[PDB]
RNA sequence: UAAAGUGCUUCAGG
């Protein structure tokens, strides 16, 4: 259950000089001191903990803390240079402007065994020591700052509508590397909650220019839905309060048994109560209270007398124009965003901070610099006449002068149009019919002929019916392309009766893309439907593959969705031939929030059967990357995920034990790297070039990882994805599972470009979103891994392209 | 829903 060690480093590709956000500390090899504080009463908020904390040590000088400086992590950990007089526990009281606070020795953390692991000497780095120095280093900005995750944020207006704006911050931590320690400084940005009254917030949220009128169900439904969980204060005394509900009366009937001066007890309004005893006509009284606190004791409050309260980070899902709005004021191009990094640097002066400077730290101010290496991409092979050979350019190619390598023929197929006939009249769908059939021909998935059905309809209620006429009717129907008017609940009716019911392909298009069609939007468009109807649009050229290949293997991709309870999605794919090509997907509802994979071994097992099906081998080997999982999670993961890996072999076979390769996939998270050279950069966005691939210099000290920038980046700054070998059973050299990786990336056939993260890895993520869908109704368990339950024929396609 | 990439993505009280 522990990482293999690096077994050594690569020498493919072309040498590239890159600078990372990465910066070299020099850590004294002195002692620190730990201490533990129990904070009475507990459960106090990090921040009224640090204040605690902070009166503490300015009020306790004369006695215990004299001229140091602790730091401190805001629950229950205090560190410092030189020892305390200390040696036992010792209680003190805090009033801040009273709280119990005692203090005892725990241990000393030793810098000098971090010197040592860090040089590769030690099996583990002492995980404890790490988490001391990254105290450390953020115990000032923790003061200063709004603490979210690892982030820092402040107030700069940057508007995304609906009550919610974008908070410009920086991300810091610290990490190890070889010989090294590494402090990681980004930038970032996320999504607030702007303070305001509440009054203005339902405003924003139902789109309101002056609140003036009593609230609709459908109003307060989506009221509810946005504020509830949403802390506020009161203005009308300043304590702040967490929304449980939004009441369905208002203020004016809303009530709450009061018990009078005898102890008899009468229903009272809000309306009633807060002129009574607060003085104050409500201004508002037609609208709701927010419930708070308990249930049992009915604290109702009056929306004019609270406010949203400043500081809160985003969670609920943005809806596509809050989304759009925030990715275009959050893009920097690669150059422009190493700058603002260099400016972060700049303000945080580590090496005055008095704290660090404390500890005897040191941050220095250049990027750490490394050399990387572009992999040579793979050569695409094509299909038809020519057999073109496509070579990946910059991360892209394209099908001009190239056909699909087993492109599908096809003599049947319809068209269902749910966009209205005023807007996409029989002109526009002859006129886009007699594009696409041109672009599938040159594409070398010829649409022989004109549909053999087309109708109109609407209502996401047709949907089934029209599809059990067709394929009753039409013989061999291998199509339909369906039509839709924008974001509507039809499509999630398509995918269900398609994909879950009658098990047929579908395709569907918005209306705007038939009314103007492009060749390169078609041509995409023939991309997924040749995959969808069983056609290869292409393989990884059979030779200059890894030797992996050598041997049947097969490829699995996972990955687990978490909604915004709603269970978590997990899903498996597998590949189903030796180009490799071909998935299958396995997928299952689970607990709320759940990061393993439940039922790994089971859907394993049925990847391994249809695997043995489709080829008639059973693999050698089981290559499996992963994808969202967290450094916290390694172990965990590992141990349940591999286990059951192994599980679904034997209980296959008794002597069935292929070598297993188990590759985290990590696209979040904070490393950037920068081309030195300007004639490096690629693009207006000026970033590394597909193929970049770092496993030196700021990867881990012994275990065996790798970034690998497989993709072009068109806009804003690349994530590099970085790739952590949990297990191999198979013994591979860095340079083949950092090829094998890079090649994989070439093979997702929804687009003629190198890809972020390895097909498998992509396919997992597009089963998972598509279980969404079909889970979308109109909740028995049994009900819901039903309803996600694919038809059997689809199961042997990639449905999900 | 042509596509990829880019930002995020847990203690008078009523």
């Amino acid at each position: 259950f522990k990482p293999p060690p690096r077994p050594d480093f690569g020498t493919s590709g072309r040498t590239i000089k890159l600078q990372a956000n990465f910066f070299e500390m020099d850590i004294p090899k002195i002692d620190i001191y730990h201490y533990e504080l129990d904070i009475k009463p507990e459960k106090c908020p990090r921040r009224v903990n640090r204040e605690i904390v902070e009166h503490m040590v300015q009020h306790f000088k004369t006695q215990i803390f004299g001229d140091r400086k602790p730091v401190f992590d805001g629950r229950k950990n205090l560190y410092t240079a030189m020892p305390l007089p200390i040696g036992r526990d010792k209680v003190e009281l805090e009033v801040t402007l009273i709280f119990k606070v005692s203090i005892k020795w725990v241990s000393c953390v030793s810098l000098q065994a971090l010197h040592d692991a860090l040089s590769g000497r030690l099996p583990s780095v002492p995980f404890e020591t790490i988490q001391a120095l990254d105290v450390v280093m953020r115990h000032l900005p923790s003061m200063r700052y709004t603490p979210v995750g690892r982030s820092f944020f402040t107030a700069s207006s940057n508007p995304l509508g609906g009550g919610r704006e974008v908070w410009f911050g920086f991300h810091q931590s610290v990490r190890p590397s070889l010989w090294k320690m590494m402090l990681n400084i980004d930038v970032s940005a996320t999504a607030f909650y702007k303070a305001q009254p509440v009054i203005e917030f339902v405003c924003e949220v139902l789109d309101f220019k002056s609140i003036e009128k009593p609230l609709t169900d459908s109003q307060r439904v989506k009221f509810t839905k946005e504020i509830k969980g949403l802390k506020v204060e009161i203005t009308h005394c300043k304590r702040k309060y967490r929304v449980c509900n939004v009441t369905r009366r208002p203020a004016s009937h809303q009530t709450f048994p009061l018990q009078q001066e005898s102890g008899q007890t009468v229903e009272c309004t809000v309306a009633q109560y807060f002129k009574d005893r607060h003085k104050l006509v409500l201004r508002y009284p037609h609208l709701p209270c927010l419930q708070v606190g308990q249930e049992q004791k009915h604290t109702y409050l009056p929306l004019e007398v609270c406010n949203i309260v400043a500081g809160q980070r985003c969670i609920k899902k943005l809806t596509d124009n809050q989304t759009s709005t925030m990715i275009r004021a959050t893009a920097r191009s690669a150059p422009d965003r190493q700058e603002e990094i260099s400016k972060l640097m700049r303000s945080a002066s580590f090496n005055t901070d008095p704290y660090v400077r404390e500890f005897g730290i040191m941050v220095k101010d250049e990027m750490t610099d490394v050399t990387g290496r572009v992999l040579q991409p793979p050569s695409i092979l094509y299909g038809g006449r020519n057999k073109a050979i496509a070579t990946p350019v910059q991360g892209v190619w394209d099908m001009r002068n190239k056909q699909f390598h087993t492109g599908i023929e096809i003599k049947v197929w319809a068209i269902a149009c749910f966009a209205p006939q005023r807007q996409c009249t029989e002109v526009h769908l002859k006129s886009f019919t007699e594009q696409l059939r041109k672009i599938s021909r040159d594409a070398g998935m010829p649409i022989q002929g004109q549909p053999c059905f087309c109708k109109y309809a609407q209502g996401a209620d047709s949907v089934e019916p029209m599809f059990r006429h067709l394929k009753n009717t039409y013989a061999g129907l291998q199509l339909v392309v369906v039509i839709l008017p924008g974001k509507t609940p039809v499509y999630a009716e398509v995918k269900r009766v398609g994909d879950t019911v009658l098990g047929m392909a579908t395709q569907c298009v918005q209306m705007k893309n038939v009314q103007r069609t492009t060749p390169q939007t078609l041509s995409n468009l023939c991309l997924k439907i040749n995959v969808k109807l069983g056609g290869v649009n292409n393989i990884l050229l059979p030779q200059g593959r890894p030797p992996v290949f050598q041997q049947p293997v097969i490829f699995l991709g996972a990955d687990v969705t978490h909604p915004p309870k709603k269970p978590s999605i997990a899903a498996v794919v597998g590949s189903m031939d030796a180009h490799p090509n071909r998935y299958c997907a396995t997928v299952r509802v689970q607990q709320h929030r759940q990061e393993i994979i439940q039922d790994l071994a089971a859907m394993v097992r049925e990847l391994l059967i249809q695997f043995y099906k489709s080829t008639r081998f059973k693999p050698t080997r089981i290559i499996f990357y992963r994808d969202g999982v967290s450094e916290g999670q390694f172990q965990q993961v590992l141990h349940h995920e591999l286990l059951a890996i192994r599980e679904a072999c034997i209980k296959l076979e008794k002597d069935y034990q292929p070598g297993i390769t188990f590759i985290v996939v990590q696209k979040r998270h904070h490393t950037r790297l920068f081309c030195t050279d300007k004639n490096e950069r690629v693009g207006k966005s000026g970033n590394i070039p597909a193929g970049t691939t770092v496993d030196t210099k700021i990867t881990h000290p012994t275990e065996f990882d790798f970034y690998l920038c497989s993709h072009a980046g068109i806009q804003g700054t690349s994530r590099p994805s970085h790739y952590h070998v949990l297990w191999d059973d198979n013994r591979f050299s860095s340079d083949e599972l950092q090829i094998l990786t890079y090649q994989l990336c070439h093979t997702y056939v929804r687009c003629t470009r190198s890809v972020s993260i390895p097909a498998p890895a992509y396919y997992a993520h597009l089963v998972a979103f598509r279980a969404r869908y079909h889970l979308v109704d109109k909740r028995d368990h049994q009900a819901l891994a039903k309803a996600v339950q694919v038809h059997q024929d689809t199961l042997r396609t990639m449905y999900f392209a």
